[PDB]
């Protein structure tokens, strides 16, 4: 079973409002072999709450990280969107903060090592930390040194002893996956020198709310983060937020830079600005989260009826992509193999398997091209630009996409915009 949350991860208070509850839901990255029955498929409570002190949004429960990550199926995206963005991460970290060549970059949640490879090509030393043993072994084989463990205070000490003081510690879409964020901040403080930086990239709570990105809620994502809550945490561990860049990736994200409170790095005015913008946008008020809750109910209702109405007219519908978030979407909406006949996915591992809960088949893009699909529900919507750019033939044949946010809509639109 999953361990229930008591006190807030960031600020340590215990006062939260309920925002939305999806009940028991299977794990989003637990894909299954095709079978006759799925009676013993595990399901865990999926519900979110909002801490009134610092306004961290969090799940009510914490699924065991040993269960989630020790055999992880998701390798870092090989898309042009992520290749480009990884290059941009290097550029921002190096040029904005003046990190010299030959400097040491440690990455938490380094996965296959693609992001570290980009730092190596820019002239840096690297080391990765990732508990996914299968994925860690690939990174190591490829020449990118990765410790096959979770980040911790003692792993941080091992790194300092064996590899030294890093100029940069990086965590991309891992910080919201960790329960004991307090221990992460502590290991970071010990690791950082006076001008070292800790950088985390996470989905931005502001974008999540304004765009109704409820499908990004799943068990791996324990936290849903705004800048305010991060300041509340780092305050308590001798750390200080010095810079933030807003990013279009993964539905709107923030790349946050953190240094030692008594260190070289001055605080940029942008930090105060975003904290003021979060207040200004109603993040510290109960109404905003009840508004989010009904938006979700409306979108869920509208998405299901849109799909079932089209099917009733004799239209064929499939899913485009089989991302983790897609599985939250389809389970909450209650869609099945009768509504979507398959989900196409470029991930070889996922091909020939079946989605969690809904049990919809995952097929290859080359199979998908043989089938006369009328509509694709765009589950991998965070790659919307790249996907639409290469689906000209489908679109020219009268094919259409259904996008789930900010509001459900049909691509192509009825008119050109401009
Ligand atoms: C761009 C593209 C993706 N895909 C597939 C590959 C992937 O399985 C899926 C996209 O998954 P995506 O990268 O959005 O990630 P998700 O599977 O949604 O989530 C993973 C793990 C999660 O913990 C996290 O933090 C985020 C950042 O990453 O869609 C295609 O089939 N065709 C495409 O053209
Ligand atoms: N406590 C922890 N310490 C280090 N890595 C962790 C962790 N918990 C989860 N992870 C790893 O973090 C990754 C989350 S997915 C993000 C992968 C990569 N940074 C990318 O953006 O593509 C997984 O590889 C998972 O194994
Ligand atoms: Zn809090």
């Amino acid at each position: 079973t999953a361990r229930a949350v008591t006190t807030c991860r960031m600020c340590g208070a215990q006062d939260w409002q309920e925002v939305v509850d999806f009940g028991p839901v299977p794990l989003a990255d637990s894909f299954l072999e095709p079978a006759a029955s799925y009676d013993d498929e595990p399901r865990y409570p999926l519900a979110v709450v909002s801490c009134r002190s610092c306004r961290l949004m969090s799940l009510t429960h914490v699924v065991d990280p040993e269960v989630l990550y020790r055999t992880y199926p998701y390798t870092t995206s090989d898309s042009e969107t992520i290749k480009k963005h990884m290059g941009h991460v290097v550029a921002v970290c190096v040029e904005r903060f003046g990190i010299p060549e030959g400097s040491f970059v440690l990455e938490i949640g380094s996965n296959t090592g693609s992001q570290l490879k980009a730092f190596q090509n820019a002239g840096m030393r690297t080391l990765g930390i990732d508990p996914a043993r299968n994925i860690a072994a690939v990174a190591n084989e490829r020449g990118i040194e990765t410790l096959p463990e979770f980040f911790s205070v003692d792993t941080a000490a091992l790194v300092k002893k064996t590899h030294g003081t890093p100029q940069l510690v990086l965590g991309r879409h891992v910080f919201a996956h960790i329960d004991d964020v307090s221990a992460v901040a502590e290991g970071v403080r010990d690791l950082l020198g006076p001008d070292s930086l800790f950088a985390i990239e996470v989905p931005y709570l502001v974008d999540m709310l304004e765009r109704n990105e409820f499908d990004t809620i799943y068990h791996e994502h324990l936290s849903y983060i705004g800048v305010g809550s991060l300041v509340a945490l780092f305050r308590r561990h001798g750390l200080r937020v010095v810079d933030v860049e807003r990013l279009a990736v993964h539905g709107g994200s923030i790349l946050v830079f953190v240094g030692l409170d008594e260190g070289t790095r001055a605080t940029a005015p942008v930090v105060e600005e975003l904290i003021a913008l979060e207040k200004e946008r109603g993040l510290y008020e109960d109404a905003t989260y009840e508004r989010f809750a009904r938006h979700v109910a409306e979108i869920t209702a509208e998405l299901t009826s849109m799909v079932r109405s089209l099917r009733a007219e004799g239209k064929r519908i499939a899913g485009y992509g089989a991302p983790a978030k897609g599985n939250t979407l389809l389970n909450v909406c209650g869609l099945t193999a009768d509504d979507l006949e398959f989900c196409c996915d470029t991930t070889e591992f996922k091909q020939g398997l079946v989605l969690p809960g809904t049990h919809i088949p995952v097929r290859s893009p080359e199979y998908a091209k043989t089938q006369a699909i009328d509509y694709y529900l765009l589950l991998a919507w965070n790659y919307g630009e790249e996907i639409l750019a290469k689906e000209g033939p489908f679109l020219a044949d009268g094919g259409r996409f259904i996008l789930p946010n900010p509001r459900p809509s049909i691509v192509p639109p009825g008119e050109h915009h401009h």
